[PDB]
């Protein structure tokens, strides 16, 4: 994988886990953006995990 596939995938792990799914969205956020992941790279873990966000939220939240 590479560096940026490597984030995703990590992503995409944190937001399948159970107590994750109860975390409001805001928080998950900040949190993959405090692991190195651009507002896209979360997007893209959310649609991949079928809790699908738009960029603008994500970019609302990370304001
Ligand atoms: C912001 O809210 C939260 C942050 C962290 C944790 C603790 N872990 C929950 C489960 C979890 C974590 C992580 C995690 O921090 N992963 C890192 C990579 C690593 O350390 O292996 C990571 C890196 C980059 C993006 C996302 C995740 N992954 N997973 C799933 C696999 O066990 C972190 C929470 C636990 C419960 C509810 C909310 C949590």
């Amino acid at each position: 994988h590479s560096e940026r596939e490597k984030r995703v995938s990590n992503a995409v792990e944190f937001l399948l886990d159970s107590r994750v799914r109860r975390t409001p969205t805001s928080s998950k956020v900040h949190f993959l953006k405090s692991k190195g992941l651009s507002a896209e790279e979360i997007c893209e873990a959310f649609t991949k995990v079928g809790q699908p966000k738009t960029l603008n939220e994500i970019k609302r939240i990370l304001s």
